């Protein structure tokens, strides 16, 4: 799959709304990804106290582990694809380390456009909705060749 300028540049106008508030919306993505699909949880086991929404917003340390996804994700959107150099020490690090499965990175995707709309549905119409769900699709299908190269199915 190749995303057009036209999709790049869509996804690249809500991601510096993304910017302009990077804590916030870190915090809201990992807080629907634990509570739209409890099973995630288990990968953070230092969280296992933080049993609500508003229990999880106190968090510092789930804030920046948030900030921590979205810088990297933001440097590879820029890429537009070209994004090998930057996919090696994430798949590195992910499928050896930190054992995220494939499905897991589906699950955090649509968890970024899920609260990319609810936090700018004005400007985020199901066109850039569409050009986002490509550009994180490609991210997946590269680190998931990835991870295929170090071995693992993901
Ligand atoms: C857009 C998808 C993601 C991006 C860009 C991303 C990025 C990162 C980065 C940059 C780090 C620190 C460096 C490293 O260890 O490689 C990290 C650490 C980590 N990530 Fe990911 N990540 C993503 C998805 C996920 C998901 C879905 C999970 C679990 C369900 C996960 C679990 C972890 C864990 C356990 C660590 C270790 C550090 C910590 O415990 O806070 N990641 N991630």
């Amino acid at each position: 799959m190749v995303l057009s300028e036209f999709e790049w540049q869509l996804v690249l106008h809500v991601w510096a709304k993304v910017e302009a508030d990077v804590a916030g919306h870190g915090q809201d993505i990992l807080i629907r990804l634990f509570k739209s699909f409890p099973e995630t949880l288990e990968k953070f086991d230092r969280f296992k106290h933080l049993k609500t929404e508003a229990e999880m917003k106190a968090s510092e340390d789930l804030k920046k582990v948030g900030v921590t996804a979205l810088t990297a994700l933001g440097a590879i959107l820029k890429k537009k694809g070209h994004h090998e150099a930057e996919l090696k020490p994430l798949a590195q690090s992910h499928a050896t380390k930190h054992k995220i499965p494939i499905k897991y990175l589906e699950f955090i995707s649509c968890a970024i456009i899920e609260v990319l709309h609810s936090r700018h549905p004005g400007n985020f119409g199901a066109c850039a909705q569409g050009a986002m769900n490509k550009a994180l699709e490609l991210f997946r299908k590269d680190i998931a060749a990835k991870y295929k190269e170090l071995g693992y199915q993901g």
